Formats: C-alpha cells, structure tokens, sequence
C-alpha cells in the first residue's frame, strides 16, 4: 500500500526487484510571488556608515551621444575634514519623465578621456531597456577620499536626442558618517 | 550543495499576494476618477482624502506604507504610468522622483510607497499629488486610481454622539 | 547679545517638542545700533530635532 | 512537500554575482581593443598578453578558469558574439566548438571556460585566439574584450631586485 | 644574496621611454602611472619604499644621472633635493627610496615627476627606466568581476 | 588544503588576514522543471464546503 491504497474486498500486488530507477533526490514546488512597484530592496548602509544622496538635473543630450558631468557633493560634506573621507558601496539610479525618446543607459568610471569609452569598463550600468534602471557599484569604489570622487564624471547615452533638465539621477552613496550630525556648537568663540 | 529538483507553480489573476496590515496601524483606503488626459501628458489631483477622515481630530493622523493601483476599462488606450510626490512644481518632475510607479505594462499594475511616507499627518497629504501620464490621449473617469493607506484607527467609530448635550 | 561674552541664545526645551515644520511660521528678530549693510552677517541655528531614517538605508532598486 | 511561498528579488546592474578566485590560483585581466569588423565577419586576435607576465618565468605557468566580457559603445550597432579557441584555422569554425560565447542578446554578456583551459602554460595561450562576429559591419576599438584570467602568483612581486650584483 | 618586498605589500614595476634630450640639460616626466591602479579607488593606497633604475643602450653618451622629487620648480634643482639617485658613473645605476616616500597616497607621486640630466645631448626612446615600487596589495587581485553589468 | 587540494611532491601555501571579505550567507542551486498543460493545481476546497460549479455559455459581443 501507498498513496490511496485503501480500497474493498481483496487484491494482491508484487512489484519487482533492480537497481531502482527514479532520481536520487526529490522535488520541492514554489511559488514566485508578484511584487509591484517599489515593494523591491533599499539594502540598509552598514556600520558607522552614512548614505548620503542627491540628484543632479539632465543637460540636452544629442542623438545618439553621451555626454558626462564632473559629479559634485554638497556643502555639508564639502569640508576638507570630512572630504579626506572614506566611500562604502554606492548606486546611481535615476528618475526621468514618462514620456520618453527611445531607451537610453549611463554609468560612471574616472574622468573619462574618451566619453563613450566609459561603457566599455564601468562594473555596473543604468539600463533603460532593463528592469532596474540602476547600477551598483558595491565595493566598485569602496574607500576613497570622500573627494577623490569629484575627479570622476559620470556619463549618459541617448538613443534619441533629447532636452535637459530631460531627466534627474540620484547617487545614494555609502561612506563614514560624519560627527557633525551629533554635538551641537561651541558657545564660546 | 546539491541543486533544488523546484517548480514554480503557476499564479492566477488576484490569487495569493495576501498583504497582512500591522497592528493598530489600521488601513483605508478609496480612490479618484481620472480626468481626462491628453496624449503623452501627465495630469495631478491633489490627494482626493475622504470626508470620513477629515475632522482634524483624526485629519492630524500619521501614516506608513501606502498602495496605489489602478483599474482601468478594457479598452485601454495604449499604455499609462502613474505616481506621487509632493505638489510637485513640474507635472512630469514627479516620475522623475517618485520611490514607486504603477505602470500599464507591469504584471501587477501598482506602486508601493514603502514607508517612503512613515509618519506624516493623515492632512499631511493633502499638500501631495498624484500622477497619471497616458500613451495616447483619453477621456476622464476613463481610469480610477486606488490610494490604499495605512495608518491608525481614531476615538470615534468606537461609539456615537450625545443623546442630551 | 554683542555686548555679551557668548554672542548666542539657548532655547532649551524653550522650543522642545514642535513639528519641524511649526517653527516655519516663527521669524527671527535682529536689532542694530548702527545702520548696517546686507549680507552683513550669518546666524546659525543649532537645532535639536528627531534623527530621520535616510541617514542609513539605501533605495529600492525595485521602482 | 508543501508549495514554498516565495518571491524573486530584483537585481539591478553589478549587483552580488561575487565570484570568489580559487586558493594559490591568482587571477589576472586586461583586455583587447577590437579592429573594426565587417558585417558578419568575424575578426580575430592572438592573446595580446601583457607584458607583466611575459617573463619565460611566469610565461611558462598554468591557467584555469577564464572569464571573457565586452564593453560596447551605447550606440552598439545591432548585436555581436564573441569567443576562443585554438589558433582557428577557420575564423567562423571557432564558434562552431567553444564551451562559452559571450553575446549582446544575453542578460549577462560575457563567457566563462571553466576549467575548459585548466593547467595550460600562460604562454600556450598565444598560439590561442579571440574571435568576435558582428551583425552590420563596424568601427574598431569599437568594442573592447575583457580577457580575466586566473593562475598563480610567481617569485616576484615579492620583491624588487639586485642592488650591486 | 636576494631582496624582499613587505608584509601584503605589492611591488608594481614597469618603465617609461625617454624622450631624446639635450645635453648638459635635464628634462622631467610627470608619471605614467598603471591604469589597473589608476582607479581613485587603489590610487589611494598606500606606498612602501620605492627605487628607481635605469636600462639604456649600451652605446651611449658621457655618464649621467637622475632622480625624483615633488613637482619641482627647477628640474636642475631636483638633483639638490634628490633623496637618492641613479647615477651612471657609480656602479649602482639606481636609486633607493627607502622610507623616503613610505606611507604615501599611490596617486600622490603622480604631482611629482622624475629628473634625468645628460652630459652629451641624447635620442629618444634612447633610455628607459623601470619603478619598482612597493604599495600595499589592493583587493579584486583575487577574485572575478560580476558577469552582471 | 581544500578543494582537490591533493597534488605531488611539495608546495607550500599562505593567505592573509583582514576583514573577511565573501558574501556573509551561501548560494543554493536549483531547477525550475518544465510544466505541461493541466499540471497546475486545483486545490482542494475546505470544510464541509462544497465547489459547486457549471458554465454559462456567451452571447454576441461586439467590437
Ligand atoms: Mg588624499
Ligand atoms: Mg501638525
């Protein structure tokens, strides 16, 4: 007996004997759940970690060429204390306006001489076409002078030509919390 | 690490995908009529709240997640994307923003706003709008957008109101 | 005050407790002796409040 | 064996896909600028290897896993495939038999020879070559190839060399 | 009778082609540094001691000599300045940096370049010189790039 | 020693230390198998509850 084996009145039954037959080992069944929009992952920074972000608004890109842009940081972290700081792992994503000319990418490596030639070596890329208009340079650029960074442009492709201000992208960039966050200031000056 | 013999079993439409509320965050929800779009443009409404949850009293409530997905007619023209953000300047600025999206040609036609509006005031809303871009032009009500929020139940429904004042 | 030794106020728990947004309708008062130009001078303002939460975590990649 | 309930997460661009070297086995890359290529054809290079490990030294070590990817211009010009093999006498014959081929029509565009090179000499690569076949024809440096190679640290980085003989 | 290099310390060496000068004068060159370290990410790195030497053709001018220094003003003052230097009438055609520069940005040196000085003027590509030098061993060195781009 | 670590004569073998590095949890392979038509599930109704079902066949529809 087995599966349902349970029946009336009388009925023998024999098998026979080999080497067996079926797999070695067994199945398991699932069932892949349907996520919307955002329910996704915004993994949490690590320790003594900040995440500071920011977005940088688009300039007229042409037909099918990409263009760059020395990335600045904001005053906060734009001291020379803290611009001798050290990055974690950090992404670049971006948000543009519905109604879109063709698909289009973008990445970032350093200051790029050739401005095309970027796509050719960054570790990630922000793919249109793709589900996850992102890239994630995790560990890509982990520690570095929270300056450094400035002499390193970041670059954009456009399959159609199109305006400025076309499209924003963020850069939620992991590095060393500062200590200004804390403590207030000195009274006596 | 030998593999896994699986088998993705297959979903069918509003099957499953049960999404558990948290406790004393209680969850309202309603929805607003599209008007009618143009083509490629994206309209706003400032948030269509419900009277029910007006009176300052709760109306100076907080917030956490918040679903936001849309029923639109068969006929549907193309394809939409949809959003919110807060009163945003620009129309369109507010895609370029938003941490979800619901769009036409997703599986699931929704977007999420994790926690992205944790604590903010049930009127804290009303400052907020949503928007909704279309493909091809359209007409109004052509669409109807489901703002489902979480947040907390109040001091009311618990009861009625003075017999003799 | 100028006059003073600590050009500067404490408002401990003076203001404690406020939507970060309240203090928006509050303006700030300044006097002046002499007649005075503009850009003049800066104020800072220290301020206590709740740490937010975007200190930390990244963003969904999933949009 | 009970349904599992589930979810697939999404992966954006450069995400995890760690993939750790093997012990004493160091792995090494560079790449190779492409010569432009006609339509269909399909170009190839001797390993151009580098300099650094020319040493008859280090030149005369072993391999293992090789990976092989591309960075092509956003303005990729409609899709290509690339590979290896040994010094092809037929150009096109070389991907009538790789284990691996990096394509632009793939997620992942990029090739990995497991162990298919295993416990070669760093110099037995040079009689090897890359072959690269274009849909429409096409600059050159129009592509580059990303040769990442794994094997071994020698006798040298160690350290520097004769001060007075 | 060897040498060794330090603890997770990487000694990256390569050369750079001269560029034919005159004589009695010395030119400089800012420095070609690798690009697999070229990356703000491990051009930040650390450097241990550093040398200098110095293959040319054998068939080659009155003895000469060179060095390095911060981006210096003077190149003939660079000599002045110079740590150690690879001199060609010693029997040690080379220069040791030792501790000289130990513990320094790896994209430091790039502001600074290196001084060479000839008795009679000289070609191009006529000389070449190698770097040997000491930097802590950064990270991928062992492991594969993610396939997913 | 690890993998296949097993070899002739001598040769000696170090690393180095610092922080880790490896993802923190491992991988699991798997196989998604081929499903046929009807495969799927019916699941099974509940408590003295019936399924009770039948058809109703279409009329005309336009455009
Ligand atoms: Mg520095
Ligand atoms: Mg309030």
């Amino acid at each position: 007996m087995s599966t349902s084996g349970t029946g009336k009145m009388t009925r023998a039954q024999r098998r026979a004997a080999a080497r067996r037959n079926r797999w070695t080992a067994r199945v398991q069944p699932v069932i892949v759940e349907p996520l919307a929009a955002g329910q996704g992952k915004a993994i949490k920074a690590i320790a003594g970690y900040s995440i500071s972000k920011w977005e940088a608004s688009s300039d007229a890109i042409t037909a099918k060429a990409t263009n760059a842009m020395s990335i600045t940081l904001p005053h906060e972290l734009s001291s020379e204390k803290n611009k001798e700081l050290k990055v974690g792992r950090v992404l670049l994503w971006l948000g543009l306006l519905p109604s879109v000319a063709g698909r289009i990418k973008a990445c970032v490596a350093e200051k790029q001489a050739q401005a095309e030639a970027a796509f050719q070596v960054a570790l990630a890329v922000a793919d249109s076409s793709k589900e996850v208009v992102a890239a994630m340079y995790t560990d890509a650029f982990r520690g570095a002078t929270l300056g450094d960074l400035l002499n390193l442009q970041i670059y954009l492709y456009a399959s159609e030509a199109v305006p400025a201000k076309a499209v924003v992208v963020h850069l939620e960039v992991e590095h060393v919390r500062p200590t200004f966050d804390d403590f207030f200031t000195p009274v006596y000056r």
